[PDB]
């Protein structure tokens, strides 16, 4: 599956089970979802973007489900108005940006 | 060119004859560059992201020369920690995401 940049890379995966839309960013080191109970055994993480920092709880080996494939990684959980993911994911995935 | 998401997809880019290193950014709407200065007529904006949102300076038609390609897109200015290039111009130059 190939991406024109025309529209936002979005899609639906399944974090631990749960359904949710995100968008694919080869622009972030980092995941990060929002509206997701992950559980109880996190650790405060501090991030940031163009506008700012923010503190997310940390996530580590969360099982993954997108575009047919299954991977293991590091989620952080915060308030994000789209839910990203990141350049850890999509290398697990062996998602590439192409000209 | 084909980008593994390993480290950060960066590249050189002129703009307007300057060099600077820049993000391909798929998950960024708009393109926003700092310490260039792109002159006089531009239209007061915002850009946003991660812990809240900035002010920019928004110019049209500028000549880049990435990748070995020449477009002529929007670029905004603004105090950003990394200048980025996010879809519009990705898609100007024909890039897309693959697996
Ligand atoms: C260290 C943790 C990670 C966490 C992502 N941070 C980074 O890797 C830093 C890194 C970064 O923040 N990358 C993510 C960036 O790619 C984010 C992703 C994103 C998309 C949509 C909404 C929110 C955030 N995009 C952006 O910052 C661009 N934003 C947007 O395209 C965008 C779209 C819709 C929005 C709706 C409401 C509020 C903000 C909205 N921002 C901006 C350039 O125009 C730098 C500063 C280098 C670009």
């Amino acid at each position: 599956p190939q991406f024109s940049l025309w529209k936002r890379p979005v899609v639906t995966a399944y974090i631990e089970g749960q359904p949710v839309e995100v968008l694919l960013d080869t622009g972030a080191d980092d995941s990060i979802v929002a509206g997701i109970e992950l559980g109880n055994n996190y650790s405060p993480k501090i991030v940031g973007g163009i506008g700012g920092f923010i503190n997310t709880k940390e996530y580590k080996n969360v099982e993954i489900e997108v575009l047919n494939k299954k991977v293991r990684a590091t989620i952080m959980t915060g308030d994000t108005p789209i839910n990203i993911f990141g350049r850890n994911i999509l290398t697990a995935l062996g998602m590439s940006l192409n000209l």
